[PDB]
């Protein structure tokens, strides 16, 4: 059948009974905010912030909190942060390229020849539509985080829970320490796009569409991957259409339209309207409503730097940046999912990503020896054409100048630390994630002699319409431990550094659990600011404090997702003087892919990260520094 999975439990079985996302006590948000400020502020900056905090907590903040709670109680079908968070993305006017869109790259097919570009593009594409079909059929297994997989993640639990009504099913999984996740974001994974509009962008979906959008040398192509009966088009026919696309010898267009999706959001909103005015609505509707966008690049990868540049931004001609995701397949079979961040988070993309990798490689639709179906692809496949006015052409030239000039200033480099990873760190009773994060704090002290605002993403998908919460890994413990390692290695014994590292780790683990439970401060303070603004009130003095603005000017912006499917990921910094740190602790090694603009140096930082991990592992091994 066309299904990559056959769950006896309906995909959506838990969604009705997911726990509502908790609003913290204002007193706890304030304390947690000040705790994260302690490592960042001089003493008089801190007392200034502490005083604004007390004024907020007793006054306008107390009142905002009261309304947020009452508003939440009116809207128990959703989460307090859902609207504000969507609005955060969609009102933002900056280019989504680099500011927002990340990538995750697949490991190769472990069968060498299956990495042929036509073979791999057909196989990945077909596994992606199989995902779509399985989700549509409610045959995708529900997302569940298990505390005791061996006992709750079992045929036997599944045969029982399927009988509990969705109004109560969450409770059953909870009672066996299993934690179902929100899956509402999968409504926008496919047939979906972000549409630029003034003020606030729009999220568009068209479930009725059956066609694929392919980009090659910046030419646009569509063909059906689902027939009129709802079945997947024969893979050997999909393979012929892809072969046919791969045979076009048209050079890159003089005005590649995809550039426009990299623009400032107001500029692009305006130019899109001109496109409609000049009669391109039908063409745009076909781009917008496609299952996803397949990008076919005609070069192989030179190295991981080249790979990261390619999957993160490319040359601007060959990604439709607005689309829910772009599935990229290069000339050497190197593939990745580049995605737009407003509609959903890493956790939902990861599931899709893991299922497609598994299916495409273990149950491939075609083989590298498959013969394409005899079929007339000039009938099946339409090459789209945009009617470009003089203003549209000038618009595209300007998009291209901005793209090229901004991209030139981006550097990305990586390290593979091979002394150890999870296995050694767990043996030492330390959280591996805390160790990675301490290394980044420590490397930055070494490189710049400062402690800076640090961001780590954490899913709150365990709750109804939960998104992410911010983990703030820069603490008084990472700061004191960094100072000990960098500023006076002499002063401390291996025992003391070991104990210091253990305190970082205990604090990190605490913030982690709190963030996953919705008990960080960032989302809560953001929702109060949002509410004040939406009510038409002046922005409260708390948010005008430079220490607040500084907390949200994230110089160290970090993220990790891990799975056997992912080789590496990448994203740009959020601020011009920042780093964008994609990392993973594996069983045996630690990988970081770091980005920076001109105002920082990724290469030196990785040298400092490398050095810091070696000192960390020595101290843990019993040696001096
Ligand atoms: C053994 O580790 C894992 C096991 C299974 C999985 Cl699915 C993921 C991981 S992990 O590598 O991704 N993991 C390590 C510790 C950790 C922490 C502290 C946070 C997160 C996390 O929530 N990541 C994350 C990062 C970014 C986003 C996003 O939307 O951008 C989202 Cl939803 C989530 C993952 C992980
Ligand atoms: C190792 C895998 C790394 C890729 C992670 C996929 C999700 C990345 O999401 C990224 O998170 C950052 C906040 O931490 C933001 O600054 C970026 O704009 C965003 O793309």
């Amino acid at each position: 059948d066309d299904y990559l999975q056959h769950s006896i439990v309906p995909t959506m079985h838990y969604q009705d009974s997911l726990p509502r996302l908790p609003i913290p006590k204002l007193e706890d948000t304030m304390k947690r905010y000040l705790n994260a400020q302690k490592p960042l502020l001089d003493d008089s900056q801190f007392r200034r912030t502490e005083a604004l905090c007390k004024n907020f907590e007793t006054g306008v903040g107390k009142e905002l909190h009261a309304h947020l709670l009452a508003q939440d109680k009116q809207n128990k079908h959703t989460s307090y942060i859902s609207g504000p968070w969507f609005d955060m993305y969609l009102t933002a006017r900056d280019s989504i390229v680099l500011n927002f869109n990340p990538f995750m790259a697949f490991n190769p097919d472990p069968k060498s020849e299956y990495n042929d570009q036509l073979t791999r593009a057909t196989n990945l594409t077909v596994s992606a539509v199989r995902f779509l079909k399985t989700l549509q059929a409610g045959l995708l297994e529900p997302e569940v985080f298990h505390l005791n997989p061996s006992k709750s993640d079992t045929d036997a639990f599944k045969r029982l829970i399927r009988f509990v009504p969705p109004s109560l099913s969450w409770y059953g999984a909870y009672l066996v320490n299993a934690y179902p996740l929100d899956m509402s974001q999968y409504f926008r994974l496919f047939n979906s796009t972000r549409i630029p509009r003034p003020n606030r962008d729009e999220l568009f979906t068209d479930t009725k569409a059956r066609h694929l959008l392919v980009l090659r040398k910046g030419h646009f192509y569509v063909f059906d991957v689902l027939d009129q009966d709802g079945n997947i088009v024969n893979p050997l026919e999909i393979q012929a259409h892809l072969k046919y696309i791969l045979s076009d010898s048209s050079p890159v267009p003089e005005f590649p339209v995809a550039y426009l999706t990299s623009e400032n959001r107001d500029v692009w909103a305006e130019l899109r309207q001109k496109l409609i005015f000049d009669g391109n609505e039908e063409t745009l509707k076909k781009v917008d409503s496609a299952v996803f966008c397949l990008c076919l690049d005609d070069f192989p990868m030179k190295d991981l730097i080249h790979l990261s540049h390619t999957m993160l931004h490319g040359d601007g001609t060959n990604r439709w940046f607005d689309k829910s995701f772009n599935l990229i397949v290069a000339e050497d079979g190197t593939a990745a999912v580049h995605f737009e961040h407003s509609w959903g988070d890493g956790v939902a993309v990861l599931r899709f990503f893991n299922e497609v990798f598994r299916d495409s490689t273990q149950t491939p639709a075609i083989t590298p020896q498959s013969q394409p179906a005899a079929t007339n692809s000039s009938a099946s496949v339409e090459t789209l054409s945009f009617n470009l006015s003089g203003a549209l052409k000038a618009g595209i030239t300007a998009a291209k100048e901005k793209f090229d000039t901004t991209v030139k200033t981006l550097s990305i480099d990586s390290i593979q630390f091979q002394r150890g990873g999870k296995e050694f760190l767990k043996k030492k009773q330390l959280s591996p994630d805390a160790v990675a994060q301490l290394a980044f704090q420590m490397a930055f002290l070494r490189q710049y002699g400062q402690t800076v605002a640090t961001y780590e993403s954490c899913s709150t998908a365990a709750f109804k319409h939960g998104r992410t919460e911010t983990i703030r890994p820069a603490s008084i413990f990472t700061k004191r431990c960094s100072e000990a390692f960098v500023r006076d290695p002499s002063k401390h014994s291996v025992g003391e550094l070991q104990h210091m590292m253990a305190e970082c780790s205990k604090y990190h683990g605490q913030l982690t659990k709190e963030a996953a439970m919705g008990q960080g401060f960032d989302r809560h303070l953001y929702a109060l600011r949002y509410l004040a603004t939406a009510r038409g009130l002046n922005l409260p003095e708390l948010y005008l404090d430079p220490a607040y603005q500084q907390m949200n000017h994230n110089i160290l912006s970090t993220s990790t997702l891990n799975s056997p499917a992912v080789s590496l990921g990448g994203f740009a910094p959020v601020v011009p003087d920042g780093f964008g740190i994609a990392y993973a602790v594996h069983d045996d090694w630690i990988g970081c892919n770091v980005s920076s603009y001109s105002g920082r140096n990724a290469r030196e930082f990785l040298h400092c990260v490398q050095k810091c991990l070696e000192d960390i592992f020595d101290a843990l091994e019993g040696k001096a520094i």
